[PDB]
């Protein structure tokens, strides 16, 4: 699969707290078909070219999570992370996303 | 109006990131009724917080004292978290529902 | 004056790489009345409550010159910092600061 | 089209951010003759420039080896940091051009 793979990957996003940070490669194709704030920020008029990229207010397992879901249409929620990746989705204007972690709060323990 | 008074408050919050806190006074009492985890804790007087938003602990203090849930779309998630955190059913679920409706 | 003051600062940015920060305080009010992309962020309908926002893409020196003309109406460029500091300018979508820093390339050592 | 060719390369960059880099050939002669910062240095054979973006790097060799100025929105910024770095002022003086031309 290419999702979370270096193959062919054109971005690096340096994601979480500092000291705590995972490196998740990307490729921007993906992000930016996905996502209108992934287009602006790699297709769109203000976009500055970039190798990597720091998402400090984001969880590295939220972040894959989304990630999957861009890559392979698959939700793979966990009650551990359902929170912080409600705000990824939310942060990335991705709404079937936040919709299922939404239905997920609602149903879990 | 006993929320977020000084008067009589015998515990001190620091609430926020390092360099960026809030201190909120609160009484022990009215915390330990409203949350299992608060009862732990009381039955030290400044607590460090730094995981959770100052907005978002003053939204769930005001629901402690008062009953009353005030929530916003840029407060909300983080609202939850500390409604989570304390676990604060009631304000957990008005978060959940505020959500359900802003989809 | 209020720039860079702790004196009711709602706000801090953590500005700058790794191991190289500098913590600025700042006033949500300047920086949205000053730009479409800080209103976005704590005035705008995405706006999420954040204490603290890391910045590591910009150089302090650069974003302090950047909030110094939003408090201000001030430019102060310098040599050294004019390129970082239009980087901050694009970024934040300050275009008086923008065009300033180009007359300023166009016309430096 | 030596640019950015094996053949012959005598020097590698790696350029960008480790753990995000690109590798990238190229001829010391070339380099040399278009800037006193390259004729400093190779008048070692893998050298890192971990503040430089790999495309901006990339339209700079492009300039040295064709004289062919390729630039845009996106990449100019980074390419006006490298012709500062390395002191080519012909294609600085092209990036701050196109800028003004933005505004
Ligand atoms: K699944
Ligand atoms: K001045």
């Amino acid at each position: 699969s290419m999702f979370n793979n270096e193959l062919m990957a054109d971005v690096h996003f340096v994601v979480g707290p500092p000291g705590a940070t995972r490196t998740v490669p990307a490729h921007k194709y993906v992000l930016a078909v996905g996502s209108s704030v992934f287009y602006a920020m790699f297709y769109g008029d203000l976009a500055e070219v970039k190798s990597e990229i720091h998402i400090p207010d984001v969880e590295p397992a939220a972040f894959l999570i989304l990630l999957k879901y861009m890559y392979s249409d698959e939700i793979d929620l966990e009650a551990d992370t359902v929170l912080a990746t409600l705000y990824a989705a939310k942060k990335y204007i991705v709404p079937a996303l936040a919709k299922a972690c939404v239905n997920f709060l609602e149903t879990s323990l």
